[PDB]
């Protein structure tokens, strides 16, 4: 669960969004008269209409995730 | 669960958004007459309609995350 | 859970948003005559029409997060 | 639970919001007639029409965050 | 679940977006009567109209990602 | 669910979408009066009417996935 | 479960599209009345209308996955 | 040119329309650069998707029209 | 040009009507650089995406008209 | 040009409209560097989305119209 | 041009509209650099979404009309 | 251009109207560096989105109109 | 020009509107740079979002008009 | 242009109006360095969000109009 970036040293992003009547759900637990529900979210959840990643790494960069579920 | 970024020496962005009516849920728990509902989020939720992520790690950067569910 | 960036050394960003009627609804927890609900957040939830993160690291930066749930 | 940043030495951020009829709801815990709820919030809820998170981390900058839950 | 990325030294980018009645769904949890969901999410989930990821990786870049399920 | 990066050193990228009455789910769970259910996401799920991935690995760039599930 | 890519060193991507009344469902699970359900994703899966993977290895890159299913 | 209609004494009538994208031109004149045009109408022009006459005479009824055309 | 209509004495009408974008256009003149143009009306025009004309004579009842047209 | 109408003596109607983005243009003369354009109505011109026209005469009734066009 | 309408004596209407972004344009004269228009109106010009006309003439009713153009 | 009604002697009506941004022009002239424009009205315009007539004339009842346009 | 009526002896009217952004021109002359421009109105223009004309005539009732235009 | 009326003898009236952000222009003359315009009004012009003319002639009740344009 170990993430490291180091770095040594010795443009135009454009995102254009006209959207008319726009309706945007994340992370949903919608229920009725239930038992037992889990929403386990560690990773990296992106929603929406215009959803743009530009360049996410550029230099030295690092991500880590890590998730579990035990119930015994 | 350790993260580390060392940087050692020795343009536009842009977003634009022009929305009508515009209805965004993020991390929801609807619900009626339940037992019982978890919702865990350990991770990076990002919702909506102009959701953007630019240039996220230019330099030495580092993330991390660690989620668990134990109910035994 | 520990999160270190150490730095040595020896443009434009820009935002635009025109909504017309905009309803946002981050974390939101909506019961009636349930019996148990949890919403644990530990990560980053980012809920919004114009949701922009530009630059989140720069020079030596470093993020960490820790979840958990035990019910036994 | 430890973070550490040092830093040793030997442009226009523009955000632009022009709403009409905006509503934000943030950690919303609506109920009736419930018996237990819990909102446990530990990470970093940015809720909002216009949620810009800019440059968050330029020189040496480091985060953390951990979150629990035991009922046994 | 270790990631590294390290760095030594010694164009435009465009996303348009033009949508009229937008629905984005991310990830749901619909149900009635019912006796146990588990949604465990600890990859990447990205959902929407425009779902672009433009230049994820351009210096030394790493992602992981690690998920379990265990019942007994 | 190691996964490394070095680099050492010693275009116009357009998207496009012009969408009318635009619907996307992600990963959804619909069920009613069911008994178990398990979405177990681990990967890369990336949904919607404009799915673009350009340019995912420029310089030196890794990736890495790793899921299970135990039920006994 | 190990990914590596090291690089040393000593145009015009287009994607156009008009879509009128698309719906696109990712990864779904509907069910009524049932008994157990599984859906272990831990590849790849890419579902729309335009699904474009332009120059997804350009310099020194490296993916990788792993799923497993035991019931014993 | 003369209508007479004398009357002495000594249900359900049902039109259902379901339109989508629906567009009606009724009498329409469009030129360019032209020298002369002549829409004369007298009669009962009755244009559009759902155009229904349902028990225009039921009594005593009379209808008349008379139109002409002198250009010498 | 005469009309008489005498009478001497001695249930449900339903239109319904359900349209998503509907544009009408009725007597229209659209034209450029043109020389002449006459657009002469003098009898009933009816335009309309639900143009429904029900139990028009019930009684007694006349309806009459006229048009004419001399250059010379 | 005379309509005469006498009476001596000795149920439900609906209309139901429910539209959503309807335009309507009547009687419209639209040009540009024209010379003459005349637009002689005397009729009855009914435009429009929902044109209902129920139980026109129901005792004695009578209409009449005329119209003309001399230019020598 | 004469009308005359004499009585000697010895339900539910109901219109329903419910419009969302309605537009209706009247007797209309849109020029630019034109020479001469004539827009002469002496009929019934009824122009709009929700055009009812039930029940005109009840009793003894009358109606008339009389247009010209003269230019010589 | 006379009129007469003489009247000798010896339930509900409901408009229900429910509209979102509505705009309604009537007689309008729009011109711009144009010579000569006439607009004459004598009959009756009725323009908007929720036009309803009802029980025009009930008794004895007459209406009457003339228009003219000489220019020589 | 004469309108005569008379009479000798020997319900719920509802109208319900309820906007949100109404705008309502009338009678209009917008001009610019023009020479001539004239509206000559003598009939019965009635212009808006709820334009009801209910019973206009009940007992005995004359309307009359009248309208010329010379310009020799 | 005489108007008489004579009578000889030997329920609820509801509007309801709720708007929001109403605008309401009458008979309106908007110009720019031009150099005629004429608005002759003589009829009845009623502009209004809610116009509403409810039993405008019940006894014995007379009506007249009467208007001219000569310029020679």
């Amino acid at each position: 669960v170990v993430a490291a970036a180091e770095k040594t040293k010795q443009g135009v992003l454009y995102v254009g969004s006209k959207t008319k009547e726009g309706v945007v759900h994340g992370v949903a637990t919608v229920a009725e008269k239930t038992k037992e529900q889990v929403t386990n979210v560690g990773g990296a959840v992106v929603t929406g209409v215009t959803a743009v990643a530009q360049k996410t790494v550029e230099g030295a960069g690092s991500i880590a995730a890590a998730t579990g579920f035990v119930k015994k």
